[PDB]
């Protein structure tokens, strides 16, 4: 449990993340949550910043990004060098997005899945190990932009 | 079919950018391939920013990248700022991309999804037209990095 | 709006269920719920044969099934000629569904997707017409059991 | 590899059927193919029977069963009693069917999701036990029809 999380989300989001934000509370890992704090409508750039920051500062270990389809929180957020934000739908693609490209934003679309799925990626996520080897290179090639 | 798209992928999505090239020029849409041309292993970053430098010199109207997951394609195409890559794994993910992001590239996982429902996904893109209205100061704040 | 639903859930997909249930109450859809009316734990196959009783003797023309991933929902339904239960994750999935199986039955699964998915998964099931045509025998040779 | 799958599709998955039964063979897992043998134009229902038969007589230990959609198998599979048929997108619906539903028979979306995808999804069905509990009075009232 000794993994800084910083979240966030728009108001499309709101509910989900919520409801991730009490799943990580409830086993003891440290979330800060950078907002949005109710459904009044947002915009989501305003929100990935926020993360960002948090990752770029070394004040968070991990972010996790939500928006209605997570398509503009992916989009915001890997604006930035040295964010890799992974859209993830499934466990497995949280798996990859940690064992190949050493995400290290989950981005979840929080209008099209469900709770509990979330909860198994967000697990995933937090528990797979970056590999190293020949996906390297190509993070690197990322930022050489 | 008076639509250009610049299209590319790694070796992992060699197959089904294949499939998707191929599906386009079957209805006269003009593609551009840069690559990669066999299943020899390559880096992913190096064919995001061939596709991106046609669009943002407005040598295409939109891009198609593929790797694997399309988690490293929507991190290292979403880099440059007037890029908005979109991650679809379902018709209505693409249809959002265009109709809320103004999507500019679709990203495609060569591994995870069939080539049926990839042109499915494909068809939405082309197809579907950008809502603006208070989606626009929301693309325009991805940009204000 | 003149069609009717018999809706049905477990335990698991209950908050799902009431979503569903109360989206289509507002667009004037006239719904029995079979229930089950709680989270306190029940099995699904209970709630399968209502749904099934209500769609065998013409009491309503579609129904909708739901538990935690959609597959025990999917096989307890199928047991019955006439039935055609579709566990749908997505949009074309429900069209297809119709398109092709002339599925009266929509299965979805309560843990797994988002509400307003699932709302779009039911708008396109229950405005889809069957295509007939070359489907009509493999209907049909479902029920030569 | 102690394990012997009956396999089967129709036409629309016969690509993915072939990569599947080869990707088992390549691990030494014994394979009864029972067709279809071409891509010319087949009823999904006449090879759901024989997959059936199959684990019904326990000649084989699982089933694999592949259309278009999934749809169609998954429909045809379970109007037979003691068949458990789920229809899995992603490793964890196949964990789950496993877990909870003691499934032995896989559905696969031929047109729908990726080969090696589908790899995850088999590894993870032949490899999953059944918990019992709970889950066996559902089971069981699945079959009281």
């Amino acid at each position: 449990h000794h993994v800084k999380i910083a979240i966030a989300s728009d108001h499309a989001a709101f509910e989900l993340k919520e409801k991730v934000k009490n799943y990580l509370l409830g086993k003891g890992i440290e979330v800060e949550d950078h907002g949005t704090y109710s459904e009044e409508s947002v915009d989501y750039p305003d929100y990935a910043k926020k993360v960002v920051q948090s990752i770029l500062s070394n004040e968070a270990d991990f972010g996790i990004l939500l928006c209605g389809t997570g398509l503009g929180m992916s989009i915001a957020a890997n604006r930035y060098r040295g964010i890799r934000a992974a859209l993830c739908l499934f466990p497995d693609m949280a798996r990859l997005a940690r064992s190949h490209n050493n995400a290290n934003i989950l981005v979840l679309p929080g209008r099209l899945i469900g709770a509990e799925l979330a909860f198994w990626i967000v697990d995933t996520f937090l528990s797979t190990p970056f590999d190293g080897g020949r996906h390297e290179r190509r993070i690197r090639k990322i930022d050489e932009v």
